[PDB]
């Protein structure tokens, strides 16, 4: 049971050991496509690649490669696409993927500039009157509105397939204060944001998988998805005791390498799930408490 385990790991100070054991046990699958010479400029990091078996294939139209993985959680009945922060030359590919996969939401957990370096391209428009056209993939993207909170921003975007003139509303959930290789400020701040994404309907099984990214699409992205999937599993069962967080993380790691990048991010995942369980099991009031503690205004 997660809370008993948490306390025992905390008491023995064994988070590093528990985390390294996950790393040891994690799946290793080929990434042959990611490593083709022609794809070198489509990868942000030499050593972070999608497995072949679970990579997202683009539908256009000469090179189908994007550094993105489908995390398909069978038991939970939820899927996510985890991807790197797009590069200056892959922003068209990124939106092509959103279109083809029928995603309704994009969750961004990094900033464009972190520690002095560009860790993600400016892939969405910052001003209504300055829309973006991706000529390579024939898409247009327009900022419709934004709601700026203290540590996150929600944006409404309109994505248009210029080939057909069909338009779709995409919601962008941008967590601006989650440091790289770090953790959210509190369980409250994290859960307030996760529940904002949930409330939007973006995770509905009626849509394609939500797109989640950070810079590599593994550390912060893995933490977010682990917490969400664990909460969903216990919600379906109404049984917190049934969820084995480490088992869930190892399952997710069948689909993309490196998910959760530090022992403290693993620790934080437990805190987030234990706290979120209060809401799942019927303490409605905790949601307002998180909103207050997150100081979002
Ligand atoms: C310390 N790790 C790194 O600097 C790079 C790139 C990177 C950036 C930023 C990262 N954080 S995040 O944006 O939250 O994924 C993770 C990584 C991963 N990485 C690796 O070499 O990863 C493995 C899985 C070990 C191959
Ligand atoms: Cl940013
Ligand atoms: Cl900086
Ligand atoms: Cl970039
Ligand atoms: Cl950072
Ligand atoms: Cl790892
Ligand atoms: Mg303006």
């Amino acid at each position: 049971e997660m809370e008993k385990e948490f306390e025992q790991i905390d008491k023995s100070g064994s988070w590093a050991a528990i985390y390294q054991d996950i790393r040891h046990e994690a799946s290793d699958f080929p990434c042959r496509v990611a490593k083709l010479p022609k794809n070198k400029n489509r990868n942000r990091y030499r050593d972070v690649s999608p497995f072949d078996h679970s990579r997202i294939k683009l539908h256009q139209e000469d090179n189908d490669y994007i550094n993105a993985s489908l995390i398909k959680m069978e038991e939970a009945q939820r899927s996510y696409i985890l991807t790197q922060g797009p590069l200056p030359n892959t922003c068209g590919h990124f939106w092509e993927m959103v279109w083809e996969q029928k995603s309704r939401g994009v969750v961004m957990l990094n900033r464009v500039m972190e520690k002095g370096s560009l860790k993600c391209a400016q892939y969405w428009p910052q001003k209504e009157e300055k829309e973006m056209i991706f000529e390579d993939t024939n898409l247009k993207l327009t900022l419709i509105s934004e709601d700026i909170k203290s540590y996150y921003t929600v944006r409404q975007l309109e994505l248009e397939n210029l080939t057909t003139q069909e338009t779709r509303e995409i919601l962008h959930f941008h967590y601006t204060t989650w440091p790289d290789f770090g953790v959210p400020e509190s369980p409250a701040s994290f859960l307030n944001f996760l529940f904002k994404v949930r409330e939007s309907g973006s995770l509905s099984p009626e849509h394609g998988p939500v797109v989640v990214h950070c810079s590599a699409g593994i550390g912060r992205s893995g933490t977010f998805c682990l917490a969400d999937t664990c909460l969903l599993l216990m919600d379906k069962r109404k049984d917190p005791s049934s969820v084995d967080i480490k088992k869930v993380l190892l399952e997710m790691r069948k689909f993309r390498m490196g998910l959760i990048q530090t022992a403290d991010q693993l620790r934080f995942s437990y805190l987030a799930v234990i706290e979120g369980a209060k809401f799942i099991m019927g303490d409605s009031s905790v949601q307002d408490q998180w909103k207050e503690l997150s100081h979002e205004d």
